[PDB]
């Protein structure tokens, strides 16, 4: 239940891991949590990239927003950023206009993960 700061103040995310396994459920269901005042039905999206890979594959990467919070069900990360590199998170929360926040880690994706 623990909640970090995006590079946004106005949203905060869940923790991710540092490292994951591609495909495998994760230990933590991601959230996003507004402190402005975004509708409920609010469509929240991730995309996870790097300078090799615009965007990596994901799934279950929409979410909406109620109560302010937008819980992924199962957000997983499949395309594996491999060698040492990592991915950074994009946060896209569609309000009109759409607002953007980076999550504030790196994630690496390996086949065997840690
Ligand atoms: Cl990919
Ligand atoms: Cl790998």
């Amino acid at each position: 239940g623990e909640l970090v700061r995006t590079d946004s103040p106005n949203f905060l995310s869940s923790v991710l891991p540092t490292h994951w396994r591609s495909n495998k459920t994760l230990p933590i269901a991601f959230k996003v949590v507004a402190l402005g005042d975004v509708p409920d039905g609010t469509l929240v999206t991730v995309m996870a990239g790097n300078d090799e890979n615009y965007s990596a594959e994901l799934r279950n990467a929409t979410a909406a927003m109620k109560n302010q919070v937008a819980r992924f069900n199962d957000l997983r990360f499949v395309g594996r950023s491999g060698r040492g590199k990592s991915f950074t998170l994009t946060i896209t929360v569609f309000t009109n206009p759409p607002q953007v926040a980076t999550y504030h880690r790196a994630i690496k994706i390996t086949v065997d993960g840690p």
